[PDB]
């Protein structure tokens, strides 16, 4: 028996639906599992709304890392501005039987569950458009210098709905956040949205943040990922085949370049060593996107917001996400001043 018998074998507590906590919380159900415990949909007696509480492990390292998001959100939660409104709002957090816990803002699905409810067909371009835009301006408000806090984990599972109705989105999940100052794994990010200085055991800083959101953005209009690795070589083959060979100046200063690529004599990078991948920079975003051939799918022919000049203006802010060179790959404040959005 575990913790007088509140928690299981894998320091999760165990949620009983109906139990009230403190007298002003009302457990209700189980809405999310992941590596640092649960997440339930609860009722604050006292605000009267609902809550999402995650209930961190009762266990050293798990709460330590959860000690690390809750000064994050705290430092976010001291700023003015209304960008800090794309982020899910911590409303306080407290111990309860040895877990600590974190109570925020109820919001609805996440966009991979939007993306299933499409029958992995994507949602429109508009809805992209606004969704980037909204996404962007949570990338500043992160940028801004006193927080300067790299998420390190989007995907579409942390970007969730406000409501299921209208488009709004907050981001979610700072469990593996760090400040410019912090760090650590260089194994961050889900493998579909990791960017390649951190495959290559480069430093990262802000910009990798920038390089899942291109990569989310494009599935979320086509529905499928768009560099679905299996692993990490996989992963770079994936990348190479849209983007072609990294600088070579940016291989040869990284760590673990020889993990993918060979250097040949003459000093030029390529790839290593039967169905082979196709060659550097051959899949092209222009056919993955169907700029000329109506959009994903062909199902978007002459809807409005889907001309070959939107889809232009999109695959342009894409590849400028998409840019293998951390110092040159868009920054938030100039994506929002993109043709894309205009
Ligand atoms: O913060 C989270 C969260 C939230 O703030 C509101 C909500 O309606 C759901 C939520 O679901 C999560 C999850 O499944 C994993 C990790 C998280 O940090 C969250």
């Amino acid at each position: 028996v575990y913790n007088d018998g509140y928690d299981d074998d894998n320091y999760d507590y165990i949620v009983k639906n109906g139990e009230k906590w403190m007298d002003r919380y009302e457990i209700d159900s189980l809405i999310g599992k992941g590596s640092f415990g649960q997440v339930v949909k609860a009722y604050d007696r006292v605000e009267q709304e609902w809550v999402a509480i995650k209930i961190i492990k009762n266990k050293k390292a798990f709460l330590n890392q959860a000690q690390i998001e809750v000064r994050l959100l705290e430092l976010m939660n001291k700023h003015d501005t209304e960008m800090k409104y794309y982020i899910v709002h911590l409303k306080r957090h407290f111990m309860f039987r040895n877990h600590l816990c974190l109570v925020f803002e109820m919001l609805s699905y996440n966009l991979y569950d939007l993306l299933r409810n499409t029958n992995f067909r994507g949602v429109s371009l508009n809805l992209t458009r606004k969704f980037a835009q909204q996404m962007c301006t949570a990338l500043l408000f992160l940028a801004t210098p006193e927080l300067s806090i790299i998420h390190c984990d989007l995907k579409p599972e942390n970007i969730l709905l406000c409501n299921p109705k209208r488009s709004a989105i907050k981001i979610v999940d700072f469990g593996s956040s760090c400040q410019l100052g912090q760090r650590i794994y260089q194994y961050i990010q889900s493998r579909f949205y990791r960017s390649p200085e951190v495959l290559l055991g480069m430093p990262y800083d802000l910009a990798i943040d920038m390089w899942s959101l291109g990569c989310i953005l494009v599935e979320m209009h086509t529905g499928e990922p768009l560099f679905s690795g299996a692993n990490e070589v996989d992963q770079m083959n994936k990348i190479v085949e849209v983007l072609g060979i990294p600088p070579a100046h940016i291989l040869d200063q990284a760590p673990k370049a020889r993990k993918f690529f060979e250097k040949l004599p003459d000093g030029t990078w390529n790839l290593k060593k039967r169905f082979e991948y196709k060659p550097p920079g051959t899949r092209k975003l222009h056919n993955i996107l169907g700029v000329e051939t109506g959009g994903p799918g062909g199902r978007r022919a002459g809807e409005s917001g889907h001309t070959v000049a939107d889809y232009l203006k999109f695959k342009d802010l894409i590849l400028r996400m998409l840019d293998y060179d951390p110092k040159t790959r868009i920054q938030p404040y100039y994506a929002l001043q993109h043709s894309f959005f205009k």
